[PDB]
């Protein structure tokens, strides 16, 4: 039925829906006001601005230790409860035991398990390699370490030899760094990283000697600091951007993740794949050296040792030579020795610093030296050198546990799969033990509340009653004893209660004193003695746990209390029955327990309810590598897109098509490009160079290309339009037809003038590349333009296709495969650039921000038709496993397509290189299915439709912030706006009232930051503060208007007309709603002064008067030699009586509501 668009951005969300025929949907809503409009029309077109700034969204999109710690907790807790039953005949208290402290419930086990494995390593090779059986609680140990520390995910597939390949992913680096920058690629050529970065050298030494092989790279360059980012060190990246404070980066670092999010957040974007890719690269010098079993658990125990018998021979060493400074070396926690690097602060560098002259003075063996001086001499265990470890060699030692163990134990066979999927997969406590006080004393309330005993049930003090004068005074209670004691017919018990206070009586006789025990101020420390004596068979552990409340109790009581101990284990926390309130659980009780947990007028049940699921998404989110605003922005695609859902009716789109990319220092990477050519072998500053010819014309040293005439100062594809779109300097060459001939690259005569592109080629002046392609068309040449013009290499766009993924398909079939009703294509931003390109669909930031939504429809547009023209290649840009088909095939003989312009469908004829020129079919369609894709005649004129239509909904987000304030609530004395600081509103939250008396009812109405609202003449203001006020209108333009000032700006002389009817349409719109008269009369002046100046300056210039115009913040802006100062609002007072507007997400909801 439909499809949805989306731009995304780290300020904006354009958003659009689509028919088969790519018209967009008018549909009515409600409006819920008490204003007399009752329903309105909308295009489900639109966009939704946003600010970045403090609010819960923002804290909820950052990374927490409390939500990894409760992500790795819930991964235990789903290992622990395969593992419960086995491990109750093993070690019934095992699990409870668990965060020195003891492991174990004995000394024995203990002393002997930290002896044989003194590092976790050795426990999981151990695991790996022995056919042994062994003890259930080992394997547990080392399944959970596994599971607790999985590692990262960036390798998606089975791990493979090309995983570890240095050489390849240093390519996969350079390519992603030359991506960036077009103008000074750094070529890999033949340069053995894999040499350099695996030698056994120092990693600067590493650093300096791959910096050596690539001319014209210093070493605190972005290339190279990013080389050193991969071998283990700390590079500063404030100087390579010019930041304001510094940048250091180090992968082994804890906060690197949020580091990097930092240095997004100042840069952009863009650069977060770059750094992704050294962080592989990285991950791939690891993997090859533990790779040259467990090879990770044993390369960690090879590190062990290493470092042992190292320590071993320095202090043997250091005995025999230096006495005077061992105590200083190894037992000074203060000093950078040894003792001050293990157990001291002192970091790997300083204590090198400090043993180098003592190894040096010591001449007792240089071989130390040499570890040192390859940063391998005295390694901790604590460490990965910059890296977090892949999870697919946990998960390898995973299996090979798991497969090792399987025979003795059934159960880890028959969950083999789902241990697995527990560590790749993307209430809260334990029991009280079954003989705790808090627990005895809920088993007999529990019992006694349902007693009948009735006569010619049980009350609450009749309860504390039988409690105090039996429960108490005796061990165990028979009824017989109840009769008599009610005498000083019964029902609901039989001859003897079950329930007992057992351990209350155990106590008793211990610590010989009632009080102590009755009193509830105590009952946390009865609770945590008896958990002791059921945590511990052994009595050396009981007393060393017990020692804390030692000051409480006699001597010979702690003796006593050391022997007794306990073996059960309960069923239900200690929070259940006294932690929740409404009034715990235990009050009710002092109506059965279950009745109370299912009785819906009280609160249990809900906070159970809510406990079984006690945010994942904005979590998920805030582990991707990006800034916050494009975080935020995923947030809000995510939120438009279940509203979009809604507004549909529940149906699912077909499709969903996204767009995220990027919407003066390249003009100096280009001015260098020019020196170093020109200086390898007229003179105009580097503004201009901008311009294309003029670029191209330096580039080329004044000289035409493919004639060999020298060109004056007052351009041609190598490889032609028709095979791929290629508008990259790259590609591009100026020319005077003449060297071009056919369709092939240019022609073999033309070859002739090749010498000079040598010299082009060793200046720089022009890539290899474009050297081998002006040397040359082949069908795998094709075949990669095909695959090239269609993948999209951005990985943070690649999580968002995936969650959006997820979110739109969630039902299994019988078979267990996944139901994909919603294909999640993710297109390039160039087709949709190119597309507005070649069919004259221009698109000016400065009119509005309706060319966000645009975007969105033309993505909608795009993606779903190039889905129609081509199933085949549904693996190179939706979501999912799909084959991937053999591209040869699909590329044809002369007789899918012979020219590989994927967008080349949409053309009704299409121009070659030598100016032939090929007819296409005015409607498009697909040969396999028969289903029809594009109508030329029809679909383009719905498609200027579309852009042409005035409405369009814009939302700015209101927002709440978290002397600032949150929001400002309207307050009605008389009518009036106050703030209200976040230090405020807790207590406003709590008692508003008594807060508003404070300051000086039926109407509670608090307004968010730029919340909206509408007076007279379609005129809509925002309230940025309770002080000042933003300009809410969007000037529409005529299509035609907007077509001219691209065309004129990017200079038909006889639409000079135009300029005055813009500028008269610019001062209609201000004069009814921007309200700035003072200022708009200076600006129709300085046009009537500058009409002189060519229409290319005043349509730029025209350009710039729509600041005034714009939706929000007032802000200067220069009209030629005039500048445009701000007008403020800073009178809220109309707001006062003007209708509020307040906006569902997409805009479509409205509610307004008018008081005046
Ligand atoms: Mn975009
Ligand atoms: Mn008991
Ligand atoms: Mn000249
Ligand atoms: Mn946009
Ligand atoms: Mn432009
Ligand atoms: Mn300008
Ligand atoms: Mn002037």
């Amino acid at each position: 039925k439909y499809s949805i668009g989306l731009d995304i951005g780290t300020n904006s969300v354009g958003w659009a829906v689509i028919t088969d025929e790519y018209k967009v949907p008018s549909k009515k809503f409600k409006v819920l006001g008490n204003t007399d409009r009752h329903s309105i029309k909308k295009n489900l077109i639109g966009a939704l601005l946003f600010d970045s700034g403090e609010t819960a969204e923002a804290t909820r999109l950052k990374r927490t230790a409390r939500r990894r710690y409760t992500r790795r907790k819930n991964r235990i807790c789903y290992l622990q409860e395969i593992f419960s039953n086995e491990m109750a005949k093993v070690d019934d208290s095992f699990f409870h035991r668990l965060e020195r402290h003891p492991i174990f419930g004995n000394i024995v086990d203990e002393v002997a398990y930290h002896e044989k494995y003194p590092t976790i390593y050795h426990l999981r090779k151990k695991l790996v390699d022995s056919t042994d059986k062994a003890d259930l609680r080992l394997i547990y140990l080392a399944l959970a370490h596994m599971i607790k520390f999985r590692g990262h995910f960036l390798i998606e597939g089975d791990l493979n030899p090309d995983n570890s390949d240095v050489d390849k992913l240093f390519i996969q680096l350079v390519q992603t760094y030359n991506q960036l920058f077009e103008e000074n690629p750094i070529n890999a050529s033949g340069v053995d990283a894999k040499a350099i970065l695996s030698a056994r050298l120092s990693k600067s030494r590493r650093l300096e000697n791959l910096i050596a092989q690539l001319p014209g790279e210093k070493k605190n360059g972005l290339f190279g600091n990013l080389i050193a980012l991969s071998l283990g060190l700390t590079p500063n990246f404030k100087s390579n951007f010019d930041l304001a404070e510094d940048a250091k980066l180090q992968l082994s670092k804890d906060t690197y993740d949020d580091d990097l999010d930092n240095l997004l957040a100042q840069i952009g974007d863009q650069y977060a794949d770059l750094f992704l890719a050294a962080k592989n690269l990285s991950d791939a010098i690891l993997l090859s050296d533990i790779l040259r079993k467990a090879p990770l658990s044993a390369s960690m125990i090879k590190r062990y040792d290493e470092h042992h018998q190292d320590l071993t021979l320095l202090k043997a060493l250091v005995r025999q030579q230096l006495p005077e400074k061992y105590k200083e070396i190894f037992f000074d926690q203060s000093k950078n020795g040894y003792a001050g690097y293990i157990d001291g602060g002192a970091s790997q560098e300083e204590f090198y610093k400090f043993i180098k002259p003592i190894l040096e003075k010591m001449d007792g063996t240089e071989e130390l030296l040499v570890k040192l001086n390859r940063e391998d001499l005295l390694r901790k265990q604590r460490t990965f050198d910059n890296g977090s470890i892949p999870h697919q060699i946990h998960l390898g030692e995973l299996h090979a546990i798991l497969r090792r163990q399987e025979d003795f134990y059934p159960f880890l066979k028959d969950n083999r799969e789902k241990i697995e999927k527990i560590l790749t997969f993307r209430p809260n406590e334990k029991v009280l033990p079954k003989h705790s006080l808090l627990y005895e004393y809920f088993t007999v309330y529990n019992e006694l509340t349902k007693v009948k005993y009735v006569t010619e049930f049980l009350s609450g003090e009749q309860k504390k009653a039988i409690v105090d004068l039996l429960f108490k005074t005796n061990r165990k209670v028979t009824v017989k004893q109840l009769k008599e004691d009610y005498f000083k017919e019964i029902s609901g018990v039989e001859d003897r209660f079950n329930a007992s206070l057992g351990t209350y009586h155990d106590l008793l006789k211990i610590i010989k004193d009632k009080d102590f025990l009755d009193n509830e101020e105590n009952e946390d420390i009865l609770e945590d003695i008896v958990l002791t004596l059921t945590l511990f068979e052994d009595r050396e552990m009981i007393e060393e746990r017990l020692k804390t409340y030692a000051h409480l109790f006699d001597d010979k009581v702690m003796k006593q209390l050391k022997r007794r101990r306990y073996t059960g284990w309960g069923r239900l926390s200690r929070k259940l029955i006294n932690g929740i309130r409404d009034k715990t659980i235990l009050d009710f009780l002092k109506r059965n327990f279950m009745q109370l947990i299912h009785d819906d007028s009280l609160t249990f049940k809900e906070d159970i309810q809510k406990a079984q699921v006690s945010d994942s998404l904005h979590e998920h989110i805030a582990n991707l590598a990006g800034s916050p605003a494009i975080k935020k922005g995923i947030l809000q695609t995510v939120k438009v897109v279940d509203e979009l859902v809604k507004v549909m009716g529940r149906h699912k789109p077909e499709n969903i098509v996204i767009e995220m990319a990027r919407e003066q220092k390249n003009s100096r990477e280009r001015m260098k490009r020019i020196e170093e050519g020109i200086k390898e072998l007229h003179p105009v500053e580097n503004t201009q160079l901008q311009n294309e010819k003029l670029y191209l014309y330096y580039l080329q040293n004044g000289r035409d290309m493919y004639v060999d005439q020298e060109l004056d100062i007052n351009v041609d594809h190598i490889v032609p339009q028709s095979f791929l779109k290629d508008d990259s300097i790259d590609n591009k060459v100026l020319t005077r037809n003449r060297g071009k001939s056919d369709n092939v690259p240019s022609e073999e005569v033309v070859k002739k003038m090749k010498n000079y592109w040598r010299q082009l080629l060793n200046a720089k002046l022009i890539t290899q590349r474009k050297f081998d392609n002006l040397t040359k068309l082949s069908e795998l040449d094709k075949a990669g333009f095909i695959k090239r013009q269609l993948v999209e290499t951005r990985q943070i766009t690649k999580h968002v296709a995936q969650i959006l993924d997820s979110r739109m398909n969630t039902k299994y079939d019988e078979n267990d495969k996944l139901i994909r009703e919603v294909k999640v294509i993710t297109l390039k931003s160039k087709l949709v650039s190119d597309f507005r390109k070649d069919f004259q669909f221009y698109k000016v930031r400065e009119i509005n921000n309706y060319h966000h939504a645009h975007d969105a429809y033309l993505n909608a547009v795009v993606g779903t038709a190039l889905i129609k023209k081509y199933p085949k290649l549904e693996s190179e840009f939706v979501y999912g496993d799909y084959k991937v088909y053999d591209v040869r095939k699909m590329i044809a003989k002369s007789e899918y397509f012979f020219y590989s312009n994927i967008m080349n469908f949409f053309k009704t004829e299409i121009t070659l290189a030598n100016g032939e020129i090929r007819k296409r079919p005015l409607i498009e369609t697909n040969g396999e299915t028969g289903e029809i894709v594009w109508d030329k005649g029809r679909d383009f004129a719905t498609v200027r439709k579309v852009l042409s239509m005035p409405q369009v909904n814009i939302v700015k987000k209101t927002e709440v912030q978290t002397p600032t304030v949150a929001y400002s609530v309207l307050v009605v004395s008389v009518k009036e706006l106050l703030g209200i600081t976040i230090m405020e509103r807790s207590s406003f939250e709590k008692n508003p009232i008594d807060f508003l008396e404070a300051k000086g009812k039926d109407l509670i109405i608090k307004l968010p930051k730029y919340s909206l609202f509408e007076l007279e003449n379609g005129r809509k203001r925002m309230l940025a503060s309770a002080g000042e006020l933003q300009k809410g209108n969007e000037l529409a333009l005529p299509s035609k208007y907007v077509n001219f000032l691209y065309l004129a700006s990017h200079y038909v002389e006889q639409h000079k007309h135009y300029l005055d009817e813009i500028i008269e349409q610019i001062s209609e719109f201000s004069k009814r709603v921007i309200l700035a008269d003072a200022n708009l009369d200076k600006v129709l002046s300085a046009y009537n002064k500058h009409r002189d100046k060519p229409i290319r300056e005043q349509a730029e210039n025209i350009i710039h008067l729509f600041t005034l115009t714009n939706l929000g913040a007032p802000a200067a802006f220069k009209y030629f030699d005039t500048t445009i100062d701000r007008k403020r609002y800073t009178s809220t007072k109309e707001v006062l009586d003007a209708t509020l507007i307040h906006q569902s997400i997409t805009g479509l909801y409205e509610t307004r509501i008018d008081l005046s």
